[PDB]
């Protein structure tokens, strides 16, 4: 057993099955997700934090956006819906009339992924299960149905992991001033007592009804209930070992880091287990306003996802569904995209570790990033070169065998002084689809 | 910004106009005005505190009174009212009949007051704002009005400053027991950490909806809510800068302090702001046992304005209104002949600053004040000399001009060893009303 | 009586005469001073910090910049003293042969400075003072003389307030790896209960033995010794009321804030007392590599000590002597200059108070600050205008006399919409040295 | 960076160099090598704690049966050294004339261990090394020597990694009441503010002087130093962070955990890194009363380094020396032993991780452990079987080819129901030393 003290529970470390599984599916939901709109300003960690929340591209903070006066999305919504309009009212248009969680299920498998991760109470403290300790949920209001439950049958029925989002160090149903500065989240929180025993009620209630694979904590816990989570992961620990949690709870104990967008991302290797997320676009939640310049492409997905791997990460990709529940097109595809590529070339991602070093490049600037399988080395370029001499910097093996990856081809190479000297026949290079792939032994 | 934290907090003092303003109204009304009775047995500080809770002049104290079987008020709320008549059902017959905010704030105007503070919430536990956490309140029984944001919108209407008084350290809604003697007060409070959310709540609450120019706490606040404090200031104080707090809180922070009666009455200046407070008797709460016998005479409140004054302080004389509203005779007289002692002599006190001593006196015993507004000095006497010839103890003046206030009449004066000798024309002397009052440059 | 919490001591504030000196003198020396050398590399600011620590500007860092390696301190100093020239070895060679404390204090008194500041002991650990706590002194090495005390008689005699400058924060005594990064401030300290016995001990021994009128302490207060310093201070303001701490201790109290170089330098009035320190050129401790290129001119210390009084600040401007105890002449030629245009302007400095704005500039840009005395309003120009006709945007008055503040020439004007017109005769403008000065009333 | 707070220091994890090391040389060497004698009474775990303390198998203990009155050690020591000669005076007689610290680093070599580490102080309080916070220590009494710099310097030559032994939670120079039941534990410690400040400058000055690449404390550390920790270990990793410290600190943080003799010793795969240590006999200091009788076989040593690493242990095995500087024959005949061992079967060992399972056995109990190699799998059986025919109960190998370890002969083998059965040429189960170790692909 796990005793609730932190030099205790340090003895659980990141489970085997996170670790090996690389690729997971974030899902932003929410009442937030029928109006759908956000100024798409930006990356964040890119954007002045001094006009940030003025101008938010995470559609998600609609709520916030709206209780600042003449900030885009209050005239936004004032024209759209009229000032008569709160923001709780569009918990009872959020009616998910289309949603098939099997449907998600089969798609979120197809992409790739092997863990899935939905938003159970986000900032606006909208609840998508039968709670019991408050009203505001999707069981009493909208889809009058347990989204959590459902879509955790789905995704586990899939062969996939299941894990709860919770907003535990934000709730707006407990303020009424909008963040509007970094500084202000110093002091606008919930702040009380009550709080710090909701949020605490409300996880353990999570892991009792689901006992999801992962507890991802979202802006801090309440300063109130921070001893509390000694007991909490004692006894999530204790009834599923290979349970795990993020590093956003703001105690000693956690099973893997993070990192959003721009912020917290490693150059190189961490030295620790962590997890990249962001949106396929700039916002989490549904934004109707970006189109595909503020997305990524298929192309970028992958190669984010192997910069992440080859840094010892996961990357935790963000799906932003409708209200009705389906899922844009544009995210759709994108998914599928990088499902294809995963599909040729996961054995060089799943199950891997990090080798000696995550990055290389060649003599033209291709970027490249290494994999590692105990005695294979997957060497993965972002990209693929057009000619058959390939000159890679500051490298040398020991290997005296590299394979062509996809067609297993025995390949000519020699360390040149301080590079390493390999020739690709252009018939393999034209085989690879996104990264040229190579095997070292 | 402020941040939430006491050293960043400490960067606001108490601001301009508060320190400007110099006198003020404070009111005491809840339902205890509906019986509006109390023993009229001294003041606090020259009462023994062995008897005191046993006689409370207090009238506000009703209930802690009633509370005490056999005293004065037991007797007299069973032989009035009767056994089968709890504290609580004076709610019902708090119905503020007659009661009209713009009269009021005219009569507060006239009397010279810059700001008035009403007790939201006084140690009964009942409010007198549509609060939603309680129903104990004066929208919900009573009144069937929001007595507090009425009266607010009246004060400032009127061109006042408008504050808050809330009993945070007491509520007699979450305790049965009553204070018998001090050392009660050390364990007899709601003591709950449910308590110390709903003093926060309700503080928050009256910043939200009528954001007050001060937040005016008594009895101290709830232990476990003390760090609470940090982000309730910060938040105020980034709503509203010129907003202020005084310090009855019990943490480090506070804009100026306070004395009551006798207690923490300075003898001399203190070196920093500060507000006494009192009622025009011996009651904060209506009280119709008391009679001219018990209440300051208009020229004891003078004298009391002006030593207050000089010695940096502002005063806040508290009204006891009646349960229908209307303000006693005694009262209003009261008011209002201290309001045409300022029409006269306002110039002396209002915007003024402390001189080098704040006090003095007559070779034959009359009191003396002083008040500075730059290079000109405020010679206040408590009184008006009866000879011509004016002798002033301990007191040389490097002026070389002195003149009659009222009328402005240049005066002769001169240093007669360690006294200061003045001619005071006996004309002039007849033009004053309370107190003369001299002009040295 | 002050007494030893948090809430009493807010009860001090800044006294007066500190508030009304406007000008100080910091000096910054020690046995860092004999070596004297740094890379005059930038403004604390302006430096990337990543660089910093590793060509440090500050000479009296040598010790710091000393122990890493290949940094250009360690260069100099191995070609210089040699590679088994410990530090500490510095002790024998500060002799202050040549130290004239009563010329140094007759020098301050004709610059203009009201206060003067020696560091009693640096990072470095070693104290200009007979500190019976440890013999690395000024008294058991180099000078073997008090020279805290025999500067303090010299300042005290020459009419000025005399202060103290500890190193609270950090001692390399109790340390042995160097500061490279900001990060590393976060551990590298002494952190023991034993040294923030020493730092209460030896602050409490300059109080007894001098009393000095502000106890400036750098660099934050070690964590295990915050507590002291509510007993700490209640016992200085005790035996000293007039006394004065700044903001650098890292606890609720201060009766001032400071702004080194760029950093915390306010843009406009900040709402509190404040003080800015900088050395003459970019080092505080004597750098023999700066030459006037790195140094304010005559002209720049007048605009900045302008500047920083119409913001409600103090200037503490510093000097850095030499290892014999003579002020460079770079830095004795600017002093003196300074207090040349203070003798002929001090009225629009010294015991001034903020007005509404701090600032203005003229239709050509002629930066413009303001300064009052009651109803006297200086108006400082940081320059002097060519023409006789000047335009000031964005400034309307309501005086009817301005005058030209050195002859008293009363001058015409008129408010031109939302600027101010005003005529001065060049006569006029020939007559002033740095800086027109009007005077409006 | 590590920063100086248990969340950042939880990224640092046990460094790889240790998790593949395996096997380690404790050696506990003081002043109480010289009289050198305990009642070898049992082993921890085994032994009543009722009567531990009196009969103490313990020889590094002296001191403490030393003050308890007629214990054994007691009167064996009258007899000795007679009652007038106090514990202290064992340093004088300390002198390590015969030490040769390359010979005890090439035996370590020789015997297979990988580190080393020395007890740099025991309870008892005296210091190895020439630290500079007590005169009790090896260069000012007895050896006039360096010990700890002396070893460190002969094991790194040798090209092991080394460690330091702290005994942070005992110092016997700081009580005077012998500890006589496990509760006396609770509160006969130091106590004070100066211990915890000893210890953690001692400890600060070892990493300074050594950089050790272990910090293995003792006994838990002071209560009042325990904070400290944050900053000890983010100066230590950000120093060296391939170094490492063990579980006996009572803080959040540890890279590996510890077992002692019976105590903690895990059943199964714990699921973190640990370490078992025992001395060869049931002493760590030196104890002439053993004999062959107290001590394992060499056999018994192959097997219980055998088991710990199956678990995912690491063995840290003890020496006594004499206070000579020479270690005892039987000790050394078993270190060389156990060197042949594993010069022989090295590969199963050195470098593995843990399989599924560490355990099964034979159908006729012959007991049996496995290692990895990535797709390699070690089977270790605890002696060797006599028969060829060999029939492992509950396991069932999906490997195709089993070979026999030493020659590589491929063997032949099939899945019998929930059995394993496999024929072993006696030719080869005759070529094996202590264990007949299999290799299956
Ligand atoms: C996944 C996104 N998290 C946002 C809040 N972010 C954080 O609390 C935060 C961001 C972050 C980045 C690196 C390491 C730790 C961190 O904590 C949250 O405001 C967005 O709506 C969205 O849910
Ligand atoms: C204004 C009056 N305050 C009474 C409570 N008084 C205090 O908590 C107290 C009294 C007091 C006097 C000097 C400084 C601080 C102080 O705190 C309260 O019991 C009365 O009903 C009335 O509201
Ligand atoms: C006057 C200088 N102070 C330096 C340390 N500075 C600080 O701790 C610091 C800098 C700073 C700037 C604005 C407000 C507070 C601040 O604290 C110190 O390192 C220099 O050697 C010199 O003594
Ligand atoms: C290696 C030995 N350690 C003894 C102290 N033991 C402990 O504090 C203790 C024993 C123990 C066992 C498993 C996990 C943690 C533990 O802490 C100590 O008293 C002996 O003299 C010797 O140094």
């Amino acid at each position: 057993r796990y005793k609730p003290d932190w030099e205790s529970l340090r003895e659980h470390t990141v489970p085997k099955w996170f670790d090996k599984a690389k690729f997971g599916i974030f899902i932003h939901w929410g009442i937030y997700s029928v109006p759908g709109w956000a100024t798409p300003t930006g990356e964040l960690g890119k954007v002045p934090m001094d006009a940030w929340f003025f101008q938010n591209p995470y559609a998600e903070w609609y709520e916030n956006s709206l209780r600042i006066k003449e900030s885009p999305t209050w005239e936004y919504h004032v024209k759209t819906y009229g000032e008569n309009f709160e923001y709780e009212k569009f918990a009872d248009l959020f009616t998910a009339e289309k949603w098939d969680p099997q449907e998600w299920a089969d798609l979120f498998k197809k992409a790739g992924a092997k863990y899935v991760i939905p938003t159970t109470k986000h900032h606006d403290g909208f609840c998508l299960w039968g709670t019991k300790y408050t009203d505001f949920n999707s069981v009493k209001r909208g889809p009058k149905r347990d989204l959590v439950g459902d879509l955790a049958k789905a995704v586990r029925e899939a062969g996939l992991r299941f894990g709860v989002y919770y907003s535990g160090g934000l709730d707006w149903r407990f303020t009424t001033e909008p963040i509007r500065y970094p500084e202000d989240l110093s002091y606008i929180r919930p702040n009380t007592y009550e709080y710090a025993d909701y949020a605490y009620k409300q996880v353990m209630e999570l892991v009792d009804l689901y006992l999801p694979d992962v507890l991802w904590n979202d802006m801090g816990w309440p300063e109130k209930g921070k001893e509390d989570l000694k007991y909490l992961f004692a006894y999530y620990y204790n009834k599923h070992p290979e349970g795990s949690v993020n590093d956003r709870w703001g105690v000693p104990h956690w099973d893997f880091k993070t990192a959003e967008y721009h912020v917290n991302y490693p150059g190189d290797l961490p030295g620790y287990k962590w997890e990249f997320t962001r949106g396929i676009g700039l916002s989490f939640g549904y934004n109707r306003n970006e189109g595909p310049e503020h997305m990524l492409s298929v192309e970028q997905l992958v190669y984010t996802l192997v910069d992440v791997v080859s840094k010892g990460g996961n990357l935790l990709l963000n799906v932003g569904p409708k209200g009705d529940g389906t899922i844009p097109d544009l995210q759709k595809e994108r998914l599928l995209g990088l499902g294809e590529w995963l599909r040729k070339y996961g054995d060089a991602i799943y199950g891997t570790s990090v080798w000696e070093r995550c990055c290389a490049k060649t003599e033209d600037g291709t970027e490249i990033r290494f994999t590692r399988k105990c005695n294979r080395i997957f060497v993965i370029f972002l990209g693929i070169p057009t000619g058959e001499k390939i000159v890679i910097e500051d490298l040398n093996l020991s290997a005296g065998t590299v394979r062509h990856f996809l067609t297993g081809e025995r390949l000519s190479f020699k360390n040149v002084g301080k590079n390493l000297e390999i020739t690709v026949p252009k018939k393999l290079l034209e085989t690879d689809s996104i990264t040229l792939v190579l095997e070292a032994v």
